């Protein structure tokens, strides 16, 4: 049926809106983390960003209608060091999985919209690596461990590929000299 | 010294002007992977075209001159299918840390630039990196695994982040509903 004068559109308007601030939130903080020496994190802010557009599409792709009220909380700011960054997002991450997006497809599925309550679940998966990914990020710095391990591993510049055997990333790659910042451990996912 | 009128003066200049070209090639080549329905392939072309781009970016800042004729082969052409340029790719590269590179930080060092020769001996790690990357996917697309493995496991559509448990990938993602070419077995490098 449709969707006008229900809870469920309310809903979808909500998750769409607080969507859209989280998109423009990781995109600063991506900037943030660039600034801070941190290029790998600082590029899964923005293809997280990216994928919130996604979700945030879906969703908008839904509504059909005119103006519609809001009443709803949002983290009203703060961009921060990466660290506090990357706990203040898995925070929101975990808000989004655990309490709105299942609360969401509940009242959905009450309603009769049992494809719109299946998106809702689907996001909520999306949104559970999401907050893994930001706190495994968060532990690689709390612990010092983002450019150096215990044992030796491969290590990838992500500015030119170059490939190094350590520890630890070098101080400055040998075949394109950009800092440490450019390094990530070498990942094979295919 | 100074490097113009040296053998590894023209040899930075052919490389530059080989590796000029290979970023175009990859990149034409992503755009046809992306037509091809693989869309991870898609953007490993695109990223492999961004690290060639500084590869030559870190040899054109040696040269400090003029004109220089350049007698050279290069390949004339060819998109093909992505799984054709899968293997003409890997080639390519194949030759330049194989042979082109080699050869060149030889002349470097024997002529007393033994930096170039550093950074010509280091791209070539990169290069050896990036044919293995061409090599494996042109042979899961040839045995048909890019979508489907033997045993379950996570994928992850790259266009909103959901991880599906499976042997194979979902025909549409349940979240954004794109297809099936957006899915890649989900990675972790951290
Ligand atoms: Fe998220
Ligand atoms: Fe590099
Ligand atoms: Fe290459
Ligand atoms: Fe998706
Ligand atoms: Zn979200
Ligand atoms: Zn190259």
């Amino acid at each position: 049926k449709s969707l006008k004068g229900s809870r469920t559109e309310k809903n979808i308007l909500t998750a769409f809106a607080g969507e859209s601030q989280a998109r423009n939130r990781y995109n600063y903080f991506g900037g943030q983390a660039k600034k801070d020496g941190f290029v790998q994190i600082s590029d899964i802010f923005a293809e997280t960003a990216d994928q919130e557009r996604e979700h945030a599409k879906r969703l908008f792709k839904f509504l059909e209608g005119g103006d519609l009220e809001i009443v709803a909380a949002f983290p009203a700011g703060i961009i921060a060091d990466t660290h506090a960054n990357l706990i203040a997002s898995a925070a929101g991450e975990h808000h989004e999985y655990t309490e709105m997006y299942p609360s969401f497809a509940r009242i959905a599925r009450e309603e009769g919209y049992e494809e719109i309550a299946r998106v809702f679940a689907s996001i909520a998966v999306a949104e559970e690596f999401h907050e893994k990914r930001f706190l495994d990020f968060a532990r690689n710095i709390k612990e010092g461990r983002v450019f150096l391990r215990e044992q030796a591993t491969k290590w990838r510049c992500r500015n030119c590929g170059y490939v190094h055997e350590g520890t630890g990333a070098p101080e400055l790659c040998p075949a394109c000299a950009h800092p440490k910042a450019h390094f990530e451990l070498l990942g094979i996912n295919w």
